[PDB]
């Protein structure tokens, strides 16, 4: 049912918050948004950098983009989801914005757990426990909490740190549960690895750690089992697709806008790849008349995602069966109509701006900064009694498999700024 | 008119008697002396530490020197041997041979940029700036019109002139370089005024400054120049061979000016091919173009495809106009009458918008316009207050007839490598 999806639930409640008895200026789902805004984990996005270093283009303004579209999405699939099942407001009390804040809330937290550098960082994170440091404790843990780090997720970091508990602060930020299965692209724990091809398989979305948590959060929501073993998995909570294609059309989009202001992708092919995106659209007389590459992409820009929007929209709701059922198999931008001009998109994306050689230049140093940092802590866990390690604890960090993960969790959300630094420290270097 | 016999003048500034070709040791031909006598040369090696417009540290004014003088040195060899059938007795009564011609280009294209500020003509327009409006238009009512001209109108092609001859004890002559290549040198034989007296190329600059006004005179009168003005502004024809460093020069900067660009990623590779098919394609080998792997590998086949193109026309303007040039009644350069100007003036063009407009270059020249004031301004005080504790500083760092001694230190501040410029400059400044 719509009506659990749309828990108000937070972590520890004793009793059921009705949607009908909360008060308007205080709504839950809106309360959510707000939290993540003055958290201090989405405040560092500001020293964070989404690929290119110009100090512009941020992971910060991309989570903020993201969470723009999510609400947008939620705001138009929530009117029509009110008017397919009219119950939902008439005798529950939902709104349409409801579904808005719920989206936006998710989308704008949807990168907080990532390491920096970005996949470079992830794989940087695993490679040190499949075969560099971390190796040793591969004994000393469960095939699933090895997993865990061979394989680190910044999603299932994201998860963790939106919800860690610490003495004085139980629950973390405490966000909504229909804002947590929002959030959850990948309601599995992380074995069986890729056990299909769904795109909610191809990773998993929290450690072990957060696994009692998430528990809660699916038997609230009333997610559909899609694993009866003890290796727990669920169907995706409905809006946790809008979500994604918030994601997936800003990053499509808005990274080819960034690689033509950048000069990385010449600005000759701006209206080549779009023209099927914003052909209806396009005032070309206007576009024309625009005297700034800058502003001529960013029309651009403006009118692919308003047609993509709409496009989604209308995805969801010819497949919201399938999709309340656990049968959508698919993301809801794999059924776009411009699938094949969004794939050109991305893969010159690829071409000229993830392989570039700036690009590759930050992530070969990204593996270095990671590594050394991830060693460091590592050593320190093993012998807390030597004089360094004590200053190593001082400088980073003022269960063995608890213990592993929060290392993860802190060197993943570490400043670029920060990292640098202590890195350069350790190795002596400014 | 002219005389291929006097233009070929094998004199050296002193010279008591007269060097008969003929009677040249081979082995040691004056004309293939002053090649050495440019590479050896202190000004010359300082091209290693001389950015040009870009500086990606493998972008010097060295290599476009070097490859200006080889491209000279085909042109002159092509052209000589033609001249050498026009006027058979060159070779049968005078000894001329075709490597001659070769070796004066070659000679003259090496050195056209030795004098060259830093910074490009940004470089120039900062040092004339100076004395327009700087600190030193306190200056203008103490010199001549045609010596404050030579400061607020500053050429670098005087101020190399002047880096080649300028006497100074124990070397009376400077390189010596001969006339005939300081003949092909002298791409503006024109005093600083009138300022462009005419729309000829040869009028548009100038080429010598007053403190060389006396030597160029010797040199125009041993080629046997022609006086184009005797209204006591002087100037005279161009030597024919100087045709043919211009051409270098220009096939050089509008080809390799071009690729550069491709390969710094200021321009798409696609403009590559669809600028320069014209030029290349009776010449080009389809099947190893479409086998290369690599766009430097691409453009740089296509560039010595195009340079190739354009110097066997270059022979063939000159030969042609060869009987105006000699007369001085040739109005144009010899690639302005090219029938690629269509394709030539698209690359110029291009180049301008992608590469001497781009962000970094105008950055480079406008922190010029400082570095090079700011030396020139502690130059200029100390020499109007000597005495003070920090001009005699100044004089020590920098420098260890009022217009003879603002036209060196022009010269000096002109030839300073950018590591010793900025770092005086940084010095001066504190940083
Ligand atoms: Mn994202
Ligand atoms: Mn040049």
């Amino acid at each position: 049912n719509w009506e659990h999806l749309l828990s108000l639930k937070r972590q520890g409640d004793t009793a059921k918050r009705l949607r009908i008895e909360q008060d308007d200026t205080r709504l839950g789902f809106e309360v959510d948004y707000d939290r993540i805004i003055f958290s201090a984990p989405f405040r560092s996005l500001q020293d964070k950098t989404q690929v290119i270093t110009d100090f512009v283009h941020t992971r910060l303004t991309h989570s903020l983009e993201v969470s723009v579209v999510g609400r947008s999405l939620g705001r138009m699939v929530g009117k029509k989801l009110l008017e397919k099942y009219p119950h939902l407001e008439q005798v529950y009390g939902y709104k349409f914005n409801d579904f808005g804040a719920i989206v936006a809330a998710a989308a704008l937290a949807h990168d907080i757990g990532n390491p920096p550098f970005g996949h470079s960082g992830e794989k940087a994170i695993g490679e040190f426990f499949k075969n560099g440091y971390g190796k040793r404790y591969k004994d000393s843990l469960t095939a699933k909490e090895y997993q865990d780090l061979i394989k680190f997720e910044g999603n299932a970091n994201g998860f963790k740190v939106l919800s860690q508990s610490k003495p004085g602060a139980q629950g973390g930020l405490r966000l909504s549960y229909a804002t947590l299965g929002a959030f959850m692209k990948y309601p599995k724990e992380s074995l069986p690895h890729k056990p299909s091809d769904h795109i909610a398989d191809k990773k998993y979305g929290f450690f072990q750690s957060e696994r009692a948590l998430f528990e809660d959060v699916a038997q609230e929501l009333g997610l559909l089992k899609r694993s009866t073993t003890d290796d727990v998995s669920w169907s995706r909570h409905p809006l946790a697709y809008l979500v994604e294609a918030a994601d997936d059309i800003c990053y499509t989009i808005i990274d080819f806008e960034d690689g033509i202001n950048l000069g990385l992708i010449p600005e000759e092919y701006a209206l080549e790849y779009m023209v099927k995106l914003v052909g209806q659209t396009i005032d070309r007389n206007k576009y024309n008349a625009l005297q700034e590459t800058s502003d001529r992409v960013s029309y651009l820009r403006a009118l692919a995602i308003g047609t993509l929007i709409n496009e989604s929209v209308d995805t969801f709701m010819k497949y919201e069966e399938e999709i309340l059922a656990g049968t959508f198999d698919q993301s809801l931008i794999d059924k776009s109509n411009y699938q094949a001009q969004i794939t050109d998109i991305i893969n010159l994306s690829i071409e000229r701006i993830y392989n570039s050689r700036e690009v590759i230049e930050k992530e070969i140093a990204g593996y270095e900064i990671l590594s050394t940092l991830l060693e460091a802590r590592c050593r320190a866990l093993d012998n807390n009694d030597t004089h360094y390690n004590q200053l190593i604890q001082q400088l980073l960090a003022p269960s063995l498999y608890e213990n592993l993960i929060q290392i993860c969790a802190e060197v993943s959300t570490m400043t670029d700024g920060k990292a640098l630094r202590n890195y350069k420290k350790i190795k002596g270097l400014d």
